[PDB]
């Protein structure tokens, strides 16, 4: 009947995996099919469009592995009457200010970084190092806004609770994944032999096991390394493991509640023309560890751990 996309940029992370689940769920109940499709860079996105128009779509979900293809993308889908809702990450024109018509679900970034940060140096407290010794690493990905709210937000918090300015060093890395962030991590940390213990800031899961990995291979053990990703469902894998690591917890958000609401208000809009909201911020959040991520997974119908 009724073929909605959803289109992801990056299909490897749980992530988006189970963004794609709950569209598929939000398919059965109104009564729709989702077309899933990978594009991780911009010549896929345009030709993936191409092709949902061949094959019937109204309209798609998309999280785009670009902003700045904002317009391009908006052009080409109003080019074949589809409608379009925007996950996860923003749309922004030429000179990266935000697309705001476009109707946008995703994750309360600022908020999330800063209750990052806030369990970081509770863990460090926990923990008692001394802050002379310790230092934070910043892995960040500043040209993308998402990303930059929650390393911000992280090390904003951190210096609330009163972590030395001075100790925070920021790296950039070139991909959001375990060997973009390994090969930034791995670059700050030849330039500090000074430090004993890291609190290691990223934006997602990924970035951050990057960070760990390298520590591990500078002769770091577990205890004097403090990591905590966010997604949640991308750290099961870590989590799992027989022994600790330096990669503590992840914050869990509610990449459920984005695959199926942007698919259900896709839906509502194209089949009633009832307009979404322009902006809809999930505020969700827990944080996992190896104590409780298998509880609190299944206690989020995510289950298996
Ligand atoms: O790439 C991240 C992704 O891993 C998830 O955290 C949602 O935001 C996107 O920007």
């Amino acid at each position: 009947n009724l073929k909605l996309g959803f289109l992801v940029k990056q299909p490897e992370e749980p992530w988006f995996q189970t963004e794609w689940k709950f569209a598929d769920k939000a398919g059965k109940d109104l009564g729709f099919e989702v077309i899933k499709i990978a594009v991780p860079d911009g010549e896929k996105t345009l030709n993936a469009i191409d092709s949902l128009a061949a094959s019937g779509a109204k309209g798609f979900v998309i999280c785009t592995p670009d902003p700045k293809l904002g317009s391009a993308i908006v052009a080409k889908a109003r080019g074949y009457d589809m409608k379009v809702i925007a996950v996860d990450d923003q749309f922004v024109n030429a000179k990266g200010k935000p697309m705001d018509t476009v109707p946008l679900v995703m994750l309360a970034a600022t908020k999330i970084g800063e209750r990052q940060g806030q369990e970081l140096y509770k863990e460090m407290q926990k923990r008692g190092w001394d802050v002379k010794e310790s230092a934070v690493m910043a892995i960040t990905a500043n040209e993308l806004d998402t990303a930059r709210r929650r390393t911000t937000g992280s090390m904003d918090a951190l210096k609330a609770a009163g972590f030395p300015e001075k100790q925070i060093y920021q790296v950039p890395t070139k991909s959001n994944d375990i060997p973009g962030a390994f090969d930034a991590a791995n670059s700050m940390l030849v330039q500090h032999p000074e430090v004993k213990h890291w609190l290691i800031v990223g934006m997602n899961d990924s970035t951050v096991l990057g960070g760990v990995r390298a520590t591990e291979g500078q002769g770091f053990k577990a205890a004097d390394i403090i990591g905590i990703g966010i997604n949640g469902v991308d750290a099961v894998s870590e989590l799992s493991k027989a022994q600790a690591t330096g990669f503590y917890g992840s914050l869990l958000p509610s990449p459920d509640v984005h695959g199926y609401k942007s698919s259900e208000m896709l839906y509502n809009w194209v089949a009633k023309d009832v307009e979404p909201p322009k902006f809809t911020e999930v505020t969700d959040v827990v944080l996992i560890t190896r104590d409780n991520f298998k509880e609190e997974l299944e206690k989020k119908g995510l289950g298996g751990k």
